[PDB]
């Protein structure tokens, strides 16, 4: 009569006992992948995440991956690309520790479950809930050091919200995901290596070209403002574009696109334009779109199709 | 009798500095206005020595004139707007204004801003607040105030606290004045400076390479701010590479790259035995303007702390 | 080469020539439907645009309603539900006076256009277009009394994003519209009678009372917190709904939705929980509910889906 | 030494009193707390009656403790707020409290707001910021604050002005403190009332009734309150009920169902003609907590303008 949904760890908090309530909604079995603070995320977790999935697909009929909040919004949008098992991924964490007073965990996790059991989150990508909503794996990203609402879709806004276990969802991501990407991860152990430099006033152009001297596969830049870059990171990044190494202008502004035909000639440059993907996220899709090309045109309509 | 206002020009015209004037004529039925050009760069390109020259200017020119107003570009306008709240000692309104579109665009939004900060540099209620920046008939201040969007002629906030007062019909409503620390209450004083600390910044995210925090601390940068993940927290090869340098005397600072909140003391990194110090809730670039000043009187962790929670 | 696009004004502000460059990107052809100060809308006007609309679909490429900023949510909304014409149909307005510095009355009927004329926008109900953004009918609101950008889809977000006369759409509502709806408005000369009633501490049954005399098809309530009402409005209702009167249970905080299955029991009362619709919302598919029906329970499940 | 802080409850529990003070044993690592369960409504039933016995109370009981928290539903606690913010003489912080969840379900938000709570009431810093409202680790005062969501425990938010500071492990940043003259600054005397004078709200949308404002003026309601569309604007039918009552000498205040920014002067509506009043910032219930105490002091549309101006 329940689903069997099949919860992933990557840290800390057995709990099938610690939240009695998920055996009214499905038949909960936990596997501890890895165990780091999501501070330390990396490539490697990322691709045991994404071949765990895709290889246990037939054997669950949801996933729910607990995480912690500060990286979870790459490994969101990581999985969201490279998953191809068309049932719910749902990823979830907490603001306040598990023995903390009105910890938020508990019914996290609940929400979290009723989620990845719902037939109707299915074919919506990976998505994160938090604070009774229902969030894709895109847009969703960290609002708040510490508020336990702050997991927001700051662009596109929520799919849908959750009321006494149950999901009006009124939303999708029409961005491609999953299985309708080209990116698979089966076969790979490593990824391109891709950096990320800030931009702001009389920023020094070291940064940038540690990565350059590095021979990095990829920067991404937070620019400032839509997308824009002091002088020396400019110089720096116009000649790496030009030597073997991808460049994405995303942007330190916590919402909007960093367009194309703004202050700066793209296409003269060999650069991409990040649109609504904040760093972190550029960083990501940079990642994968060099595992198929290191055309700054192709990657440029990689960056406006996913 | 009209106020006397100062528009001090860093870049292009927002409606250089005579054609905006002449663009805006409205601003002759609220104050005397006279511009000077200081300097003509986007603020992308924005540097220490514009800075040095702005606070150093109107804090020369601060009996000549009732209040200044600043044409800055959106881009780093937060970071300006900040610097000059710590080092203006100038006790008469400092209002920083930019435009979202181009002037010649339709729906330009320079013209009204123009007009609403001089608005704001006029009124004799603005005195006292520190370095304000208005856009979108909105009084912001120095401290809080950050750009939050790429595009929208409304991306300026005080995202934390929020802002000081509300402009309509050319009168402001003023309900809030920052707590913190600024202006003639600041010990910074840049008079005598010709040059600031170096202090970079570096960002953390999965997999985050140490390379940008260790080529900083090669150049033998006075201080690193880094942008972390979270409540401020740090990639492992980013730590170990900020604990070595803050060790033989890097002054190190925890930001955030999360938009709103603090970077707390007392979370998951123990600042005290590092010698790290806590932001607050300025934003990394905000946390290096700090930084920066705090170096001109201090290199221990503790004291740069107390201006951390002072400032 | 270019889209015909039909302007149909409602107030104030021969516009080919005010704004130069529509010219560039639609032939524009107006007519001036009433002219009104929006905070007079009203039933007649309503029905007038659906059925304008409605005759003239297959004269036009789509169409762009120039209207007040203080009720364009109801009229949106009212449109998004009677329109069975599956071109695009754009609202927009003004925060500014027309002569006003830097009045956004130019570029938001620039972009209005942009949007009526891009063959992307089709199918996705009624859309208002603010401050270079799409927003769906159901959703906007205005939020800010005077703001450039008041209007918001403050529960899932716009649709859309407009930079240099482009869109790039992520999303589209899932409740239904338009010619998903079985409401049908070629035939009526008015609507049913609805009222909207205030919430908050020691609240007059009065207003409430004054509508159940004049014997009001409907009322919706302006509910505190998640659609609670004094204890004298919910007599009063509680007793208009067992009398022929539909009750329909809305918020008068700004964000989120009246919920079933919380304080109040809305089967044993016979009343309806409007979800994310605000109370000016509620009563324009209240109205339309009305017009096929009495019923409360059937009444919930046109609430549960437009 | 431990603070004296007084709980006064107005219902349910959100952890009646003394089982929600077990309920958080912690709150004795912070205050010595004692608890009076004043009335036992849910706050969708709150009304003049139970304000009047609020603020005599904490007026009496000043001397007798060294702050207060009250425990209220959600609901209508940015009314109760704001009529304590203007009413009570009290200099030590008052500050109100409630939950968003259930006690009972998981992740509970009441235990570690009320603990928030306390902290906030026992800190010496909180004192002459007016009457305040803790929700989500968040200092609010009592005139800004209002419910933004029907459910989420993060509703409560100063949509026009901000916070006043937040609160992490059990200390407060204060940055901001309102302007607007509220508590022993305030003329609103009601030690001697018995009840408040009578005003209601009449909502505007397309097709307005003017029923509901009709009832109010046949039942001789001293105030009304119009939430108005957009900048305060009335439908047609409502604007001519409320024009003549205003002439007959009921007040009238424009305030708007748009939930942030000021109702103006100076926009659509001629006020000084129609003898109306421009309620600023403050949103319809708000606006009549105001006009009820304008009106235990004048029924002049001008002297209750300045009143709308001040507070
Ligand atoms: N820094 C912690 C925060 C949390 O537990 O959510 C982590 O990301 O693992
Ligand atoms: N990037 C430009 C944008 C503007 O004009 O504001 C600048 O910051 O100068
Ligand atoms: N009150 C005016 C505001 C505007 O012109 O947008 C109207 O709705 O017609
Ligand atoms: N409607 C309830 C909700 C709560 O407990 O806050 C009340 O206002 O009393």
């Amino acid at each position: 009569h329940l689903p069997n949904i099949t919860i992933l760890a990557t840290g800390g908090t057995n709990l099938v006992n610690a939240v009695p309530q998920l055996k009214d909604i499905a038949n909960v079995k936990g596997e501890q992948v890895v165990n780091i603070g999501s501070q330390d995320m990396n490539d490697n977790v990322w691709l045991t995440l994404a071949k765990k999935i895709n290889t246990d697909c037939d054997k669950t009929d949801g996933f729910v991956i607990t995480h912690g909040v500060d990286t979870m919004e790459e490994t969101a949008y990581f999985l969201d690309l490279t998953v191809k098992c068309d049932k719910p991924v749902v990823m979830v964490g907490a603001m306040r520790p598990s023995t903390s007073m009105s910890a938020d965990g508990p019914f996290n996790l609940y929400n979290a479950v009723v989620t990845a059991a719902d037939k109707a989150s299915a074919n919506r990508g990976v998505l994160v809930v938090m604070n009774d909503t229902v969030l894709d794996g895109r847009d969703v990203t960290t609002t708040n050091t510490t508020d336990v609402a702050t997991f927001k879709s700051v662009n596109y806004g929520p799919l849908g919200y959750i009321h006494n276990g149950k999901i009006d969802y009124q939303r999708t991501p029409a961005r491609k995901h999953t299985s309708d990407t080209p990116f698979d991860v089966s076969k790979l152990n490593e990824l391109p290596k891709v950096g990320i430099v800030y931009n702001y006033a009389n920023a020094s152009d070291l940064p940038a070209k540690a990565l350059v001297d590095a021979g990095y596969d990829g920067i991404v830049s937070a620019g400032v403002g839509n997308g824009n870059l002091y002088k020396s990171v400019f110089d720096t990044l116009a000649t790496a574009a030009k030597t073997g190494t991808a460049v994405v202008r995303s942007s330190r502004v916590p919402t909007g696109a960093t367009t194309q035909d703004a202050e700066v000639d793209d296409a003269k440059y060999g650069f991409v334009a990040s649109g609504t993907l904040n760093p972190q996220k550029a960083r990501v899709l940079l990642q994968l779109a060099l595992t198929q090309t290191k055309d700054p045109q192709q990657i440029q309509q990689i960056f406006n199709q996913y």
